[PDB]
């Protein structure tokens, strides 16, 4: 009854042969999926649930169809290869906070991330490579208290209680992204979550279009018609005219298949959320 393809996930990140399971590993297959398979809410702006977080529907859709996906589906599916690979995983869940007010009401737990536990090395790491444009681009130690580098910026673990809050330096301010608890998480809990997330008519996946990559030089963050591009010394913006233009970003520059979307009139829905 099957077997996990762990060659086909190695290929679709542009890599190949078979890693130790070591802390070498883990930092090169984060930042290969980190440039290959794109953050993107294409099913529930469509109206497509994202309900099944089995390894066989993640490898259907991110791997074999080149599409992307979000967050539970991205540590959806590294958490299954990194477990192939001899890595023992646990997935955790978080609440965004990035950007919220100060009094803001508690937000639902709709974020997964992954604690790691990695042969010969102490301790377990986060690893995240589904929170979009400002996800981690590499393995982090889950201790609280110091600040880690990273591929890219700086982030840290803070502790209050069980609660963990994870922030990056931002260009040069720390901010906030998510706090999260460190007891694992089974299927059957993430898969509600990500019902809520893609079916509540409130969700900011619901709402409107994000699309995300992350290169070695930079982040890329589309939301709606507004494309925002993190570099090494400059931000570029580009504000697209309309979903015509977006639609070929989402094809051209971000590498997603439409064609596995045949039928839904995907233009005419991104024509709908330019602006939210």
């Amino acid at each position: 009854g099957m077997a996990m393809d762990l060659g086909g996930y190695l290929t679709r990140i542009g890599l190949d042969g078979r890693p130790r399971p070591d802390l070498g590993t883990l930092h090169a297959i984060v930042a290969a999926h980190n440039r290959s398979i794109p953050f993107e809410n294409l099913d529930p702006l469509l109206g497509i649930p994202v309900a099944d977080l089995s390894a066989e529907a993640l490898f259907a859709k991110l791997v074999d169809r080149r599409r992307g996906g979000y967050c539970y589906e991205h540590n959806g599916l590294l958490g299954y290869v990194l477990e192939e690979l001899g890595f023992e995983v646990e997935r955790l869940s978080g609440r965004v906070v990035w950007m919220r007010a100060d009094d803001a009401p508690l937000p639902a737990q709709t974020h997964n991330v992954l604690s790691v536990a990695v042969p010969g090395a102490d301790g377990r790491y986060l690893v995240d490579v589904g929170f979009g444009g400002q996800t981690l681009t590499s393995p982090i130690r889950l201790e609280a208290g110091p600040v880690q580098q990273t591929r890219h910026e700086p982030y840290r673990l803070t502790r209050h209680g069980d609660d963990h809050t994870l922030a990056a330096q931002v260009r040069g301010e720390w901010q906030p992204l998510y706090t999260f608890t460190t007891e694992p998480r089974p299927r059957i809990d993430l898969e509600v979550g990500s019902w809520y997330v893609s079916t509540h008519p409130g969700s900011h996946f619901v709402t409107g279009l994000t699309v995300a990559v992350v290169t070695d030089d930079a982040r890329y963050n589309l939301r709606g018609r507004n494309l925002a591009v993190h570099r090494s010394g400059a931000t570029e913006h580009i504000r697209f005219d309309s979903a015509a233009q977006v639609l070929d970003a989402i094809v051209n520059r971000f590498g997603i298949d439409l064609g596995d979307l045949a039928g839904r009139d995907v233009q005419a829905r991104v024509a709908e959320v330019l602006d939210t």
